């Protein structure tokens, strides 16, 4: 207990720590350059090391909040640079801090992180690897000052293993493209995954976060007790505020409580907790998080003794009506780690919206009974979604799969910007190609974890620049309903057409020398223009004119003259096109 700085040093060591160290930095002082702060990070590192020498030497003895603060207002230019944030400066301990946090900046006005060429990359990591990998960790934390600094940091080793692998390969390029793809995709949706929960916290209240979390955590620790779930519950609650509030050492602390409070308790909650209870205080929290379900209890009874078929289930409702619900989702849930935590939610409301009638009827088990009954539909609806939608993303590439997307969503909601159209049925294809390779049992839990995060992004955009009443009607829906409300919409029936513009149907010879990637959004992009155009095309029209676009670009791409076809079989393309459709 004695010095707060030498403990997390000791616990975290010298590396873990200058990392952290310089994130945390870097989320606060986002336009601060980078050799600032690794001579900031470095002068803390060195007082730290006093303080691991004499547990009693100047200053160790204060709160790491006191101590982030102290050197946050050394920074000569905070007033320059960060204006009304060095009024902080002027305050003490709770209120500076609380001041600071007041100051951190979601979108920072920085220019996207354009990714080097991999010989580059590599030449930079062999030349100078602790700087190349800091730097970039520095960029990254600067633009994302939310981010949980531990796991940007399990990020930041992936991507070192990377480089350590690839820049071996004869084609870098071959090897090091795809995994760091792959790392940037699961760090954008980690962090969607956060801004996610923070929403549920923050715009449908505690009731509503803990019902979430009850399902979550009874599908991962079926052998859990509802009381050591209710806890649980209870204490990830105060992790995920502080973590939305954006307060990085009370976070750190309430998440190491609690990873230390659940390796303490394993036998009272899962056989999958080991592994993870062996790694150090860093990651600990970070694996738990992680950890597969555990094998639900044998021989567990039906739900229908206590819930739906028992004299009493009024009574027990009505002493504790949050209780008595909260025991339903979690047995339900402890049976159900196929279900998406929304539909085992829809079900807990299905539930109290039908004890809520039943009990106060003449024969409330002549009603409460048939509850079961209510349930089928609501679980087959996403079941056979993700059916039909994993059928057609086999028949179709992951490319027509979207761009059967794209002609869904655009007729639905053509008031839709063309990029954002194509960025939603390109993401929304990238879901199809993860969760259809999961088998049924694992599919809607996948559906729900990477469409929550498409839709969250959607509604973020869409109440900036808001451009559908329906739109807005599904990003306000509760946070059962939102899904179901976006799979309700309907082709829009009052759209006018978009008017006619040869330039956005004329292509050029560049389209052949594009990489695939850029292909592909320029004529995804034509494919909404074509929608927005002639909104009531039937797919046989669609499918026709798309041939004919195929057949066009084969022939112009492979001609002794390029050019000229592009303009004059082009002309023709889009003369049939406009005859034939509308
Ligand atoms: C996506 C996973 O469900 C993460 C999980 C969780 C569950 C429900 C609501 C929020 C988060 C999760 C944690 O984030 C966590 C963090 C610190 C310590 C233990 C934890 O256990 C957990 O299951
Ligand atoms: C201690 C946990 C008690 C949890 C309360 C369970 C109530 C489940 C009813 C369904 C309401 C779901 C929340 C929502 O509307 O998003
Ligand atoms: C499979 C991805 C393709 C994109 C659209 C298909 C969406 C299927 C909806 C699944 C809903 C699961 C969560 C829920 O219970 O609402
Ligand atoms: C402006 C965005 C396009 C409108 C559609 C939003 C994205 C679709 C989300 C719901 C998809 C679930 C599958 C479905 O039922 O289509
Ligand atoms: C009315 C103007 C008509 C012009 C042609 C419209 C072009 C849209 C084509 C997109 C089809 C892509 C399919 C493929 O990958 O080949």
């Amino acid at each position: 207990h004695k010095s707060e700085v030498a403990h997390r040093f000791k616990d975290l060591g010298e590396e873990n720590f200058k990392a952290l160290v310089l994130i945390a930095f870097a989320q606060y002082l986002q336009q601060c350059p980078f050799e600032d702060l690794v001579k900031m990070v470095n002068e803390v590192t060195e007082f730290a090391k006093t303080c691991v020498a004499d547990e009693s030497a100047e200053n160790c003895d204060k709160s790491l909040h006191t101590l982030f603060g102290d050197k946050l207002c050394t920074v000569a230019t905070l007033r320059e640079t960060y204006g009304e944030m060095a009024d902080c400066c002027a305050k003490q301990e709770p209120e500076r801090n609380e001041c600071f946090l007041q100051h951190k900046d979601d979108n920072p006005n920085l220019p996207r992180l354009v990714r080097p060429e991999p010989d580059v990359m590599c030449t930079a990591f062999h030349d100078n690897e602790e700087t190349f990998l800091k730097k970039y960790l520095y960029e990254i934390a600067r633009r994302h000052p939310y981010f949980y600094a531990p796991e940007l940091l399990y990020f930041a080793k992936r991507y070192k293993a990377a480089f350590t692998e690839c820049c071996q390969a004869a084609d870098k390029a071959a090897c090091l493209l795809p995994k760091l793809d792959e790392l940037r995709e699961e760090g954008k949706a980690s962090s969607a995954k956060q801004r996610h929960k923070c929403a549920i916290l923050q715009k449908f209240g505690e009731r509503a976060f803990k019902a979430w979390a009850v399902a979550r955590l009874s599908q991962r620790f079926p052998k859990a007790e509802f009381a050591e779930v209710s806890k649980l519950v209870t204490d990830l609650t105060k992790v995920h505020t502080e973590c939305c509030h954006g307060d990085l050492l009370e976070c750190a602390d309430d998440r190491a409580d609690l990873a230390k409070y659940i390796c303490e308790n394993q036998d009272s909650i899962s056989s999958k907790l080991k592994e993870c209870c062996e790694k150090p205080l860093l990651e600990k929290s970070h694996c738990i998080a992680e950890v597969e379900n555990d094998e639900m209890p044998a021989d567990l009874p039906s739900l229908a003794a206590d819930f739906i078929e028992s004299k009493d289930v009024c009574k027990n409702y009505a002493e504790a009506k949050d209780v008595f619900l909260g025991m339903f989702l979690y047995e339900y849930a402890r049976r159900h780690p196929d279900y998406s935590v929304v539909l085992l939610l829809r079900l807990a409301k299905t539930y109290e919206t039908t004890l809520e009638k039943c009990c106060a009827a003449a024969d409330p088990h002549e009603c409460y009974s048939k509850v079961f009954d209510e349930f089928k539909p609501l679980i087959e609806e996403p079941q056979n979604l993700i059916k039909q939608n994993c059928e057609l993303f086999e028949q179709l590439g992951e490319y027509k799969f979207q761009n059967a997307l794209l002609i869904r969503y655009t007729k639905k909601v053509p008031q839709v910007s063309t990029p954002t159209l194509v960025e939603v049925a390109r993401n929304l294809g990238k879901v199809g190609s993860k969760c259809c390779k999961h088998p049924e049992a694992k599919r809607m839990p996948c559906a729900e974890d990477y469409l929550s995060i498409v839709l969250n992004q959607l509604c973020v955009l869409h109440e900036k620049t808001p451009v559908s009443d329906r739109v807005t009607k599904c990003c306000t829906e509760s946070l059962v309903n939102r899904r179901p409300c976006f799979s309700a919409l309907e082709v829009d029936e009052t759209y006018v057409p978009k008017e006619f513009n040869a330039e956005t149907f004329t292509f050029h010879a560049d389209i052949c020398t594009l990489s695939e990637e850029e292909r592909q959004i320029k004529k995804q992009t034509a494919l909404v223009e074509l929608v927005k155009h002639k909104p009531k095309a039937t797919k046989e029209q669609l499918k026709a004119v798309m041939d004919d676009f195929s057949a066009f670009v084969e022939k112009c791409c492979k001609a002794d003259d390029k050019e000229t076809c592009f303009a004059e079989e082009g002309k023709k393309l889009i003369a049939a096109s406009q005859a034939a459709l509308g």
